[PDB]
């Protein structure tokens, strides 16, 4: 019968819906941190590059953080069908809101409608994919792969379409055509979904017990006077620069993984089986960190160091996605293929750090070689990036299995390794480069040979 690559005929309208997102959110990420250049170059906007850079990645790391949290609201409290839809309108406003002829001013609403609308889409977009497939269906791992392909293509094309559209029509315009590229998102995802998604999933499936929400609301309201409470004491001692919200939600974002492994040690059954997963998830927290570079101090990079005169500099930011798509086919066959090797998580996870590594090792070379006050070839990023997704190859789909011997702990290693980018990536300035490229790249190599030995013991 007709299906969509041998799945159900529903993965297409949520293969768009996610191409479409991916689209408005990397096409905007391609060139968020050049705008903010322009606005401080302008007098507009009164920070300096390297808070601007910060700004990038906290940015990320907040995003990845709203996306643990969003399964939950839907399953519990709106639907995923809806928090889909309403996490989309919330995007395509953040998109709008750059748009308008506003500067500095609208960067804050933005980044707030963009976060939460991200929080309330991207898990519930997957969860409703594995909704085509009842538990026994061998189709499920083929359907998700080709869903995948769908958010690397979005991710792809974005970069291409609106880089082009900035330098030749203006930010606005370009951040208008983000906006443009979610509403396409939100039509199909509306009209398609009706016809092909069940009406299941309009409501919660695990709607809240009337016993349970006067507790979940003390526990939201305990979080936020408490989050406030610091705001205040902030201001009374003098943190109250643009670096120290950055700090706090540096803190906030850290604070989470290690108060949720602290007292998860108190049954010795898996006490050290779950010891077992945290030099995997500081190994996952310092590849993620490396790859949410890419589109920060890469991007500082291309746009400095790179003789990119014919052709827009945020196009750069397409190799990760393009070497992804080109990846996988070799993997998947490779995962199979090799069905007699198959080596461990804890190796692939090693090894996967090390290429992110290598990739930060090889951008030290042409500074060391000719100086860092000319220009050099576009080779050099795009050897980089080819070095940094093969390590993405290794950890990112054996990643979620590792933990279970939920994706919002690999939400959670996201948000913590582009929480330490905040601090990070404010080092980084054309005096700094070798040095920071060779040490972070160095340190990065060795982290992976220290696991490769501890190897061993961590698969019992
Ligand atoms: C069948 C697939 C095999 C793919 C594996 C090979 C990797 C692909 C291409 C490697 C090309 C090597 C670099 C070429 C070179 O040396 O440049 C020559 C060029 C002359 O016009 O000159 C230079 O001007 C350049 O400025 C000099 O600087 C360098 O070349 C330093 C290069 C950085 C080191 C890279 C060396 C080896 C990379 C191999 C990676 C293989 C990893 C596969 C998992
Ligand atoms: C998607 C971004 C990847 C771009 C990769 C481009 C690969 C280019 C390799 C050759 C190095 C740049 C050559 C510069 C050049 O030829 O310019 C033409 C001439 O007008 C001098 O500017
Ligand atoms: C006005 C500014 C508000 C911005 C909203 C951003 C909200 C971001 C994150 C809030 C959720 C934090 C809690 C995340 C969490 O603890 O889940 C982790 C857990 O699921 C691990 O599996
Ligand atoms: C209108 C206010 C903004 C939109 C509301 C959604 C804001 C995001 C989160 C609010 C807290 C909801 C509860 C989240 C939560 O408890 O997460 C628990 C965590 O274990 C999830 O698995
Ligand atoms: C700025 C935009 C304001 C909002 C415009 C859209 C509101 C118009 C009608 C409400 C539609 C709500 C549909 C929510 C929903 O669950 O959709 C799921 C989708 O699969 C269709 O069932
Ligand atoms: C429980 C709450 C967890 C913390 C979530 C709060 C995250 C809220 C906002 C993050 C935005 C990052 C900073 C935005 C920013 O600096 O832009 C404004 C600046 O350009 C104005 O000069
Ligand atoms: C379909 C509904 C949501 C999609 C967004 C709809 C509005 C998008 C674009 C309309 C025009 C964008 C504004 C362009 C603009 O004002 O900047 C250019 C000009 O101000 C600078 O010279
Ligand atoms: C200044 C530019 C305009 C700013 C407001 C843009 C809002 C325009 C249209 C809202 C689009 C809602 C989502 C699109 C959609 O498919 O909704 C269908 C649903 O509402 C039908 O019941
Ligand atoms: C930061 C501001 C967030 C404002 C909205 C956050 C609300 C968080 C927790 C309160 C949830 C109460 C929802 C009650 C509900 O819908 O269920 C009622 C019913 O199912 C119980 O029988
Ligand atoms: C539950 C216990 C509450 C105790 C306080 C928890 C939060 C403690 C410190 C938060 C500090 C925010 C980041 C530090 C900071 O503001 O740095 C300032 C410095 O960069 C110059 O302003
Ligand atoms: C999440 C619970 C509600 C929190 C309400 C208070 C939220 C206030 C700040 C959240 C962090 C964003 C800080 C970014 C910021 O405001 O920078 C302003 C800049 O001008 C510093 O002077
Ligand atoms: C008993 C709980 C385990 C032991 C406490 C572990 C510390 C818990 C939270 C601290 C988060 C790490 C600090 C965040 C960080 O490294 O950045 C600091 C920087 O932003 C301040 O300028
Ligand atoms: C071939 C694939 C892996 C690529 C990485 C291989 C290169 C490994 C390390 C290169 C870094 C060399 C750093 C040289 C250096 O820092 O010199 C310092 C001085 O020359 C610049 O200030
Ligand atoms: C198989 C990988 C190919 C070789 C990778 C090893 C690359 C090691 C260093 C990068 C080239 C070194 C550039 C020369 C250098 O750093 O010296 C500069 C300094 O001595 C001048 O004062
Ligand atoms: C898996 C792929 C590993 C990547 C290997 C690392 C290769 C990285 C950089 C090679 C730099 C060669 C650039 C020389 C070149 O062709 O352009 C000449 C330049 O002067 C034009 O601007
Ligand atoms: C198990 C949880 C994983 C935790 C991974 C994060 C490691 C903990 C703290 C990292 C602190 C990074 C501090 C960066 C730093 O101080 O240098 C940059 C600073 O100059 C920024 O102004
Ligand atoms: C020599 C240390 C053990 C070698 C472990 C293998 C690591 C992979 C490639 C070698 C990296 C060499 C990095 C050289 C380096 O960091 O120099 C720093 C430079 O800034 C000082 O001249
Ligand atoms: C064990 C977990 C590792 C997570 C954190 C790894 C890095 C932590 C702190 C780095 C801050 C110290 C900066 C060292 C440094 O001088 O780098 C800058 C240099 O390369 C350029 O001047
Ligand atoms: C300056 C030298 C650069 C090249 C040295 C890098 C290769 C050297 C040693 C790598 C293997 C060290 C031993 C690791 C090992 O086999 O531990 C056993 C482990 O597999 C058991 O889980």
């Amino acid at each position: 019968g007709k299906t969509f690559f041998g799945q159900p005929l529903g993965l297409s309208t949520l293969f768009m819906t996610e191409m479409w997102e991916r689209f408005s959110y990397y096409g905007m990420r391609a060139i968020l941190l050049y705008y903010m250049w322009f606005l401080i170059s302008t007098g507009d906007l009164h920070i300096t590059r390297a808070t601007a850079a910060s700004i990038m990645a906290i940015y990320a790391s907040m995003v990845y953080l709203s996306g643990t949290i969003g399964g939950f609201v839907a399953d519990r409290i709106i639907g995923a069908r809806p928090a889909v839809f309403w996490g989309g309108v919330l995007i395509m406003l953040g998109h709008i809101v750059l748009a308008l002829p506003f500067g500095a001013s609208a960067l804050f609403g933005s980044i707030i409608l963009i976060i939460i609308g991200t929080g309330f889409l991207k898990p519930n977009v997957s969860t409703l994919v594995g909704t085509l497939y009842d538990e026994h269906d061998r189709r499920r791992d083929a359907g998700f792969s080709i869903f995948v392909f769908g958010i690397n293509l979005g991710a792809f094309i974005a970069p291409l379409i609106v880089g082009a559209a900035q330098e030749a029509a203006g930010y606005h315009v370009a951040f208008s055509l983000a906006a443009i590229g979610m509403f396409i998102g939100l039509l199909v995802y509306y009209f398609g979904g009706k016809k092909t998604l069940d009406p299941h999933y309009l409501r919660p499936t695990d709607p809240l017990a009337p016993e349970e929400v006067k507790p979940l609301l003390v526990k939201v309201s305990l979080a936020v006077a408490g989050f406030i409470a610091i705001i205040v004491v902030m201001n009374l001692v003098g943190w109250n620069s643009l670096p120290a919200y950055i700090n706090l939600l540096t803190i906030v974002a850290i604070a989470i993984p290690v108060f949720y492994f602290a007292w998860m040690i108190s049954t010795s059954t898996e006490h050290l089986r779950v010891v077992s997963y945290i030099p995997l998830f500081i190994a996952a927290v310092l590849f993620w960190a490396i790859e949410e570079q890419g589109s920060v101090v890469l991007a500082t990079f291309a746009a400095e160091r790179v003789d990119s005169s014919w052709f827009p500099v945020s196009w750069f930011q397409s190799l990760n996605p393009l070497f992804i798509m080109l990846y996988t086919p070799f993997f998947a066959w490779l995962w199979t293929a090799w069905k007699k090797n198959q080596p461990s998580s804890p190796t692939k996870f090693a090894v996967g750090l090390m290429f992110a590594g290598l990739s930060f090792l090889l951008m030290a070379i042409p500074g060391a070689l000719y100086g860092t006050s000319g220009k050099v070839s576009p080779l050099w990023l795009v050897g980089s990036w080819a070095l940094v997704i093969l390590g993405e190859m290794l950890i990112s789909p054996v990643g979620l299995s590792v933990t279970t011997k939920m994706m919002s702990m690999w939400f959670l290693s996201s948000s913590v390794g582009s929480a330490l980018n905040a601090q990070l990536v404010t080092l980084y300035n054309a005096k700094s480069e070798v040095a920071y490229f060779s040490y972070f790249g160095l340190g990065s190599v060795v982290l992976g040979i220290v696991l490769v030995f501890l190897s061993k013991r961590i698969q019992g």
